[PDB]
């Protein structure tokens, strides 16, 4: 049985779709599938659902472009849907609009700025080294468990000087983050409520112990930048550093299971990026237009139409990123990886301030995978007759990836 609100005044029956952003229609073919059968060639700009407190989807990727572009008119004030969830999610800069949102992004971009990232590379390579040569000779591996939920981790508890063995309990917490536990509004609410709050009480004795610190890790290089001319406050800093930890463990960890299935499809894909290493790293953009992860949201500040749609201040439109890099307005053949395409617009890092920060960290993590990969396994396949186990919410997620190769 789904929760389900009846639609307030200003939004007309011909709006309505059925759809559960936590357990998609269609799901059991992919997340991406999923969100695609949303998007029909009739549909309007703007829909909204009775389901998860109801709310606004926008369907198609110019308007999804356009909300994460518009701060003054869509507001981070609410990010989440359940409306409950949103509510209790404390976390920062992601939270705050500019001008309070610059500050928090600046001291985030002298830790994660591009020639930062760059420095980084051959730890990172290290790391993907040591794990694929675990299983490289064995021809067969279960690539989410023994890869993609080991290599991202790895390297961000790394940067962040944080020890490997936190990784079940952070990543416990993520879940809760993202894919909130409840089949209410109310109960995923307080679900997002506990794991923020596991977060805090992490994050509290690094913050203590890292003011004024020295090490050189992630986390006391960004908590160390002056905000307005004095050390950045406690409360500020709680949802930072929780923050950096979110962002680093989640994402790049599900991002690589989709892009990894589709590969395993693909052999002829595969081959290109072999016979071109430089297919590979241009067509990295590509990668990231295609296997999109995030679907979160925007709170609307005033009454308004957008779009031909009348929108109340306050109400929540949810943003599939999924909607954008796979739109057929934006890109022909949308789900198809061509390492070739040209463009590439996607709003897999969404757009505006908030703009991913972790982006050249992303890129680089999925570049140096690849490479990496290749190397030591050149060909490869998904088991036959395996069915990978997807979920959706904020935050996308899949199990179950049984690869198979003969060993080179
Ligand atoms: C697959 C890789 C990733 C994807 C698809 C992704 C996606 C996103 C998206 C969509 C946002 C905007 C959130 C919003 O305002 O609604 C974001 C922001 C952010 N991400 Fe990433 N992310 C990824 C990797 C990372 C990594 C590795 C980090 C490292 C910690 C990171 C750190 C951050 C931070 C700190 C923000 C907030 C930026 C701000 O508010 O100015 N992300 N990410
Ligand atoms: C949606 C995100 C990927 C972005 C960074 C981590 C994440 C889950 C957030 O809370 C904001």
């Amino acid at each position: 049985q789904k929760h389900r609100v009846a639609p307030p005044p200003h939004v007309p029956g011909h709006l309505i779709r059925e759809i559960d952003a936590y357990d998609l229609d269609g799901l059991e073919q992919g997340f991406h599938e999923a969100w695609k059968r949303v998007q029909q060639p009739d549909t309007p700009p703007l829909v909204w659902t009775p389901f998860t407190g109801g709310h606004w989807i926008a369907t198609r990727g110019t308007l999804i472009d356009e909300i994460y572009r518009s701060p003054e008119r869509f507001s981070s004030r609410v990010i989440w849907v359940p409306r409950e969830a949103g509510e209790a999610y404390d976390m920062v800069p992601t939270k705050l609009d500019p001008p309070e949102h610059t500050p928090y992004r600046k001291a985030i971009d002298k830790g994660l700025n591009l020639a930062e990232i760059r420095k980084l590379e051959d730890q990172i390579r290290t790391i993907a080294v040591e794990i694929i040569e675990g299983f490289a000779d064995r021809g067969h591996c279960e690539f989410g468990s023994e890869f993609s939920t080991v290599f991202p981790v790895r390297v961000f508890l790394a940067l962040a000087g944080l020890p490997v063995e936190d990784a079940t309990k952070l990543g416990l917490l993520a879940n809760e983050m993202t894919r909130p536990s409840g089949n209410t509004p109310e109960e995923q609410g307080r679900s997002l409520e506990a794991a923020n709050k596991g977060f805090f009480e992490y994050v509290a004795p690094i913050i203590a112990a890292r003011r004024g610190g020295s090490g050189t890790d992630l986390i006391t290089r960004i908590l160390n930048v002056e905000i307005d001319g004095k050390p950045m406050p406690d409360d500020r800093a709680l949802g930072l550093v929780s923050l950096l930890l979110l962002g680093g463990l989640d994402t790049v960890v599900n991002f690589l299971g989709f892009m990894m299935i589709y590969l395993s499809r693909h052999p002829e894909t595969v081959a290109e990026m072999r016979r071109e290493p430089l297919k590979l790293q241009r067509g990295v953009e590509e990668l990231f237009r295609r296997f999109a992860v995030v679907s979160d949201a925007r709170y609307v500040v005033s009454d308004m139409e957008f779009h031909g749609t009348m929108l109340k201040e306050g109400d929540l439109i949810l943003l599939p990123t999924a909607l954008h890099g796979l739109d057929d307005r934006h890109h022909d053949d949308p789900m198809t990886v061509d390492l070739s395409r040209r463009d590439v617009t996607h709003s897999t890092f969404a757009q505006g301030p908030h703009r991913c920060a972790g982006m050249h960290l992303a890129r680089l993590e999925v570049t140096v995978m690849l490479q990496e990969w290749l190397a030591r396994i050149p060909e490869f396949r998904l088991k036959d007759r395996a069915v990978p186990i997807y979920h959706s919410g904020i935050v996308a997620a899949v199990e179950n990836i049984p690869l198979e190769w003969e060993p080179q």
